[PDB]
């Protein structure tokens, strides 16, 4: 089946796009407003872009997240596993401080002023690299990772490796659906090259 | 545990980043070179950015993918499920036409010249929107979705909805690990707002 994008409404495009790219990683962004109030909002139009400098992108609609990031040039990306999944979804509601409304405790960050979520498995302490406006209603936030927090069980500090087996983030699928990362396979890139043709 | 990025090598940053953001969606990009040869290469530094216009981003290293996209201003994003996962991983090898070497058959696209992978569950027919150079060795490719192909079983054509239950893409985790999307939960955003504090 083929479907052209030209025939569709923005809602139809949204459903076909979000239903066909997945599973998506979830950035639960904590940020601070003018008054020191902490906002929290999840975004799955999100991925890393590179390691030198260590940059990622989040697409955000014009929620207070964008203004907080613009003003402070700092924010935290909290990664999402079972321990915070429900409250994460509650943060996506149409609300004030989400972190207070949904019951997230906050823990100070080391390199920046914006706090992380206490129960987060992993958190990136980030500075604003650049905002590219997508449209008058949407912006691409490029963040630079300046440091990372890990629950001790999730990091091999001597090896500088995430313990991949133990870290079990939720991925976003189409609709209100999430994939748990509990069913895995190892597929290695061989050194011995195929040449079937 | 806290780890600053300033202390690390590029390899260490790569491992901590790719181990802490996941699961990631996989864009298996097919593209054409000067001679009509089809290259195929998977990328998980990838996500959609918006629906109006329908744009996505893939971060790519300077593989022939980038030159093919620059020259033709067209390419296909093939989504990845069980049926093509192994060959997808084989395409990531250090090779010539990957599609031939690994045994992908190709099917013509409707709106563009670059073909899709015959066994792909879903494919985006794409035009180049813009390339932003990250560095001399890395570029962010912004693509516009002009049309989509779905296996008939995966699309509710009357409703214009992906059948989310049946579409089971692989997500990328840290290391050579993949999460199958077989263990899901539905978590809805309530209309009834929490106000715990």
């Amino acid at each position: 089946t083929h479907i052209a994008m030209s025939g569709l409404t923005n809602m139809q495009k949204y459903w076909l796009i979000t239903g066909s790219v997945g599973p998506r990683p979830i950035a639960l962004v904590t940020s601070l407003n003018s008054e020191g109030l902490c906002n929290a909002a999840p975004y799955s139009a999100f991925n890393y872009m590179g390691e030198d400098p260590p940059l990622f992108v989040i697409a955000v609609d014009h929620k207070d997240t964008l203004k907080n990031i613009i003003e402070r040039e700092q924010f935290v990306v909290n990664m999402v596993d079972e321990r915070i999944a429900e409250r994460m979804v509650l943060c996506g509601s149409d609300f004030i401080s989400e972190a207070e409304a949904v019951g997230f405790d906050l823990t100070p960050s080391t390199t920046i002023d914006v706090p992380r979520i206490t129960d987060a498995p992993i958190a990136w302490e980030c500075k604003l690299y650049k905002i590219i406006d997508f449209s008058k209603q949407r912006s691409m936030v490029f963040g630079e990772i300046v440091a990372m927090y890990f629950r001790e069980e999730l990091i091999d500090e001597e090896k500088l490796r995430v313990r991949v087996d133990l870290f079990q983030p939720y991925g976003r699928l189409g609709g209100p659906n999430y994939c748990r990362t509990t069913d895995r396979v190892r597929l290695t890139v061989p050194t011995f090259l195929p040449s079937a043709g």
